[PDB]
């Protein structure tokens, strides 16, 4: 019942210290750092633990993995992954994390590793089409989608879908907007593209994907554009976390309503944070 913002960039300093969030108090307080430091990270929530996966630590992409459990207030180091990622999307499906996509140090990724819990073991799984770091990974209906991202030469509008009974990646989609940095998130049957850069600009713009009808539509734009945002669902309401608005890192959080369809400014975080990962514990 907490948002849990983890790692990061503040403009100078790339972060391990976490927040997080309570919305019965409004109010966002520090909880245990990270070991590494870690921006760009993937962050996902699987069996009661948040895995804050890979990242930038201010010299090193990070093939690192390290999980927190909230019972202890304490991170661990957990298996590595293969391949360094930062800007990696990472998401939880039928107990399995899956870390998709991001860039290597030399490289923009279009593998995408699966880990076990029970084993701790990563292991491939097929690869996307495209590469994509900065990409937005979201689950619905047994699915992960793979949306926007960057490809090492193109901010990129196109969405794919993975299936893991047939191991395999197709298209659904493209969005309208091209968005690399963008958060995703999922809410009543709807996938949320929120923020991000399109190339020439950053984005306060929001898309909502239908499955049933495979069609992107816009919905109310956030007031500050951020890329490298953060975004989870808790409670009903959609949160965009920290993020860059081309001029300042951010630490302020605005919270979207669907059903009024509008977006509200709640309590910032101390810390600003763009390339922060976020869930919900």
């Amino acid at each position: 019942g907490r948002i849990y913002a983890v790692g990061g960039y503040d403009g100078n300093t790339h972060l391990n210290s976490v927040e997080a969030y309570d919305p019965e108090t409004d109010e966002w307080s520090f909880v245990a750092p990270m070991t590494t430091p870690r921006s760009g990270v993937g962050v996902a929530v699987l069996n009661g633990r948040i895995y804050a996966v890979g990242g930038y630590d201010g010299n090193t992409h990070l093939n690192s993995v390290e999980a927190y459990d909230p019972e202890t207030d304490e991170w661990s180091f957990v298996a590595p992954m293969t391949t360094p990622r930062s800007g990696v999307g990472v998401a939880v499906l039928n107990g399995r994390i899956y870390a998709v996509g991001g860039y290597d140090g030399n490289t923009h990724l279009n593998s995408v590793e699966a880990y076990d819990p029970e084993t701790d073991e990563w292991s491939f799984v097929a690869p996307m089409t495209t590469p994509r770091s900065g990409v937005g990974v979201a689950v619905l209906n047994g699915r992960i989608y793979a949306v926007g991202g960057y490809d090492g030469n193109t901010h990129l509008n196109s969405v794919e879908a993975y299936d893991p009974e047939t191991d395999e990646w197709s298209f659904v989609a493209p969005m309208t907007t091209p968005r690399s940095g963008v958060g995703v998130a999922v809410l009543n049957g709807r996938i949320y593209a929120v923020g991000g850069y399109d190339g020439n600009t950053h984005l306060n713009s929001v898309e909502a994907y239908d499955p049933e009808t495979d069609e992107w539509s816009f919905v109310a734009p956030m007031t500050t554009p951020r890329s490298g945002v953060g975004v989870a669902v808790l409670n009903g309401r959609i949160y965009a976390v920290g993020g860059y608005d081309g001029n300042t890192h951010l630490n302020s959080v605005e919270a979207y309503d669907p059903e009024t369809d509008e977006w509200s400014f709640v309590a910032p975080m101390t810390t600003p944070r763009s390339g922060v990962g976020v869930a919900v514990l």
